[PDB]
């Protein structure tokens, strides 16, 4: 009978291609593979369909749904993606049918993973004073462009600042993530620390931090900032 297995995790960097792999063992000479897109629905938009027989390959694409650069199939019938994009990201479904043989289907996420921009940062030049009794709002740093989200740390003297995200007086940081109309995700954090005498000293910075593909991770610095003090 046909059987057909395929990696059910497959990543790219941004703008790299990929083929994904449909290659059905216990076909007979003619057989049909077919790709669709799914999601949690179980919906299956048809993207391509791709016949076998002896010396002769057929193919139908049915995207409509516009990719640039439209999907493709190769000689084999296997999908490819070139210049992947976040909105790449989704599940793939491959089912081949196989006449007497019988059917099998299989599933690949394919996740894509963009680094964000630059990382940016707004210190506070307007309020902030070592006089002032409460938790000031130190400067806001913004990573864009990225995915899957980054997440981002504050530094106080080359040294990482443990803050939780709950409001309190001591020192906290407030997180937002945010969908860019591209489908890519951008985050902005804002410290808030009670100052001391010494931080008129200190150096500060933030870092975004990002997923890459085989459990990898890098580390995109904003630039230091000192602190402007009101007296």
């Amino acid at each position: 009978e046909v059987r057909l297995s395929v990696p059910p995790l497959v990543e790219v960097m941004r703008g790299k291609s990929v083929i994904l792999d449909c290659t059905p063992t216990g076909t007979h000479d003619h057989y049909m593979l077919e790709w669709f897109l799914t999601d949690r629905s179980g919906a299956r938009p048809r993207l391509a369909s791709a016949e076998m027989q002896g010396s002769e390959l057929q193919v139908t694409m049915h995207d409509t749904r516009g990719r640039s650069p439209p999907y493709q199939l190769d000689s084999q019938g296997r999908l490819v993606l070139a210049e992947a994009q976040v909105g790449d990201e989704r599940d793939y479904v491959c089912v081949v049918r196989a006449g007497a043989a019988g059917t099998a289907e299989a599933t690949a996420r394919l996740n894509v993973f963009a680094k964000p921009e630059a990382t940016e940062v707004s210190p506070n030049k307007g309020t902030l004073s070592v006089m002032e009794d409460s938790a000031q709002e130190i400067a806001t740093c913004n990573s864009r462009n990225g995915n899957p989200a980054p997440k981002i740390t504050w530094y106080r003297n080359g040294q990482r600042l443990e803050v939780p995200v709950e409001m309190n007086p001591e020192g906290y940081m407030t997180s937002r993530t945010v969908r860019e109309a591209s489908g890519l995700l951008s985050l902005t954090s804002t410290l808030y620390l009670r100052l001391r005498k010494d931080d008129r000293d200190a150096s500060f910075h933030c870092a975004a931090h990002y997923s890459l593909p085989e459990g990898r991770h890098g580390r995109l610095d904003s630039p230091t900032f000192h602190l402007t003090l009101h007296y």
